[PDB]
């Protein structure tokens, strides 16, 4: 439909060519837990609806018979850069009300959540123009689930359901990203050691299990793969501890997770064998 | 009721000139920014499972807290905070043992607080160092 708005004479300086009109109509009664707050101020807008608009301070005034687009509400009208995501599968995501948190502050939202023919779930997110400088080549956008965390328990965050997290970085500015599945993260970090371990059995080592170096959490197993030639794990060493494991270092079934026996100088091989407990690992060198 | 408030600030007053800008502590890194507190550095080959939030023990009494681990080529390095009320108890030559969690302090007599103390394994290796 096309609506014809008649701005009175003494106000025609307000309608700039970059203005944005949004519908303000009816009531927007919202309800939450500790926050079910409903405020109503405009009465005529509640009865026979209303439109509202804004005015940037750097665009030319609008001429007669100029065309704009009526947004659904004040939120849909918010300016900001539209970035595109190829997210794995939108499960806890909603077309709106799914924020992009950056240090606990919401700096964007999901705005589009589609389903492409090839089964790929793509999406579009509007980002506050204040953090566009943080959208560079090496900036990840990670799905994150709210943990129990019985210490604090985040009763508010557990209602948000599932969020994005912006991990900034360096490089050329970017506009389309590939959202990491969340746990497969730390594999897409800028610097990370991706090792491949082989073993006859699995020894109970699973995907999310950790790596151990001198008792310290260092990396993570990522996935198992069963094959005729035994189990094959893939492993990610974090960048800060990357220079510690330096080649001839060996890997032992920790007893969960995988415990690293670090070695001296050496070049990182392509795949390392995962020994059983130390009795078989240390005897290999002797 | 408090679990619905979500997260709060807490004002811990003190002495000195009036202030108008503060730096909110991350909450657990608190007790490091207390007025008087012993900040010790422990070194160890392994980590012995001692983690950040783990406590310190003196005569069975909670006294301080581990704060952070740092992994380095020269072994794990913990940082440790002794509370002010029990500050004068640990007095230098006192040693540190893997409690068995947390770190158990073997207090000593007079001595000056060093820069970094080695974290021994269980007492069999700590007491034999003096003999």
């Amino acid at each position: 439909v096309v609506i014809d708005v008649l701005i009175e004479r003494r106000f025609t300086d307000l309608v700039k060519k970059g203005s944005r009109f949004w519908n303000v109509s009816g009531v927007d009664a919202n309800v939450s837990i500790s926050g079910a707050k409903v405020k109503l101020e405009s009465l005529a807008a509640l009865v026979n609806g209303a439109i509202a608009f804004d005015s940037p301070e750097e665009s030319k005034p609008a001429e007669a018979e100029d065309t704009f687009g009526l947004y659904e509400d004040l939120a849909h009208s918010q300016r900001g850069v539209i970035i595109k995501l190829e997210l794995p599968s939108g499960a806890g995501l909603t077309a709106d009300s799914t924020p992009l948190m950056y240090q606990g502050l919401e700096v964007g939202q999901l705005t589009k959540l589609d389903l492409n023919p090839g089964g790929k779930v793509t999406g579009e997110m509007t980002v506050d123009p204040s953090v566009v400088t943080l959208l560079r080549e090496n900036t990840r956008i990670e799905l994150r689930n709210p943990k129990l965390s019985l210490s604090d328990a985040n009763l508010s965050a557990l209602l948000t359901g599932k969020t994005f997290e912006l991990v900034p970085g360096d490089g050329e500015p970017r506009k389309e990203f590939v959202v990491v599945p969340g746990e497969k993260a730390l594999l897409h970090e800028p610097d990370v050691l991706t090792l491949t371990l082989t073993a006859p059995e699995s020894y109970g080592i699973d995907a999310g299990q950790p790596l151990i170096l001198h008792g310290v959490q260092v990396g993570q197993v990522i996935d198992r793969k069963l094959t005729s030639k035994g189990v094959t794990f893939t492993v990610a060493i974090e960048p800060q501890h990357r220079e510690l494991v330096k080649g001839d270092s060996k890997f032992v079934v920790n007893s969960g997770g995988i415990r690293i026996l670090p070695g001296d100088k050496g070049e990182m091989k392509a795949s390392y064998p995962l020994y059983a407990n130390l009795e078989k690992a240390l005897e290999n060198s002797l």
